[PDB]
Parts: C-alpha cells; structure tokens; sequence
C-alpha cells in the first residue's frame, strides 16, 4: 500500500506535477531527490503548507497515477 512510485517515474512525472500544480516550477522539479519527500519540500518552498496538507495533496496526486 504504501510504496514511493514518484521517484521512479519522477522525470517523467515532472510535466503533470507542474500541470496539476501550476506554480510548482518544472526546473525545479527536474532536480535531484524527486521522491515525495521533496515533493514536500517544494510545496514548502513555493506554497508554505503544513506537511500534512502537503501529504494529502502529494497523495492525490499518486491517486491520479
């Protein structure tokens, strides 16, 4: 149930995170760690959320995949 498929298809994914979010930098995207952990941090950086906001709207899209 709980398993990290970002990271796998991050460069790839990296196109429909900036789609579902728009503010979210693509650049910054296509970086290094891509696994949700940094999905996290990025929406910390950009936005400024709780982590669990961050969780749940990383998780939604994992729903999507």
């Amino acid at each position: 149930m709980n398993s990290d498929v970002i990271k796998g298809k991050w460069k790839q994914l990296t196109g429909k995170i900036k789609e579902r979010w728009g503010d979210l930098t693509d650049d910054d995207l296509q970086a290094a760690d891509g696994h949700a952990e940094y999905l996290v941090g990025k929406l910390q950086e950009r936005y400024g959320w709780s982590k669990e906001r961050a969780e749940q709207e990383v998780r939604d899209f994992s729903d999507r995949l």
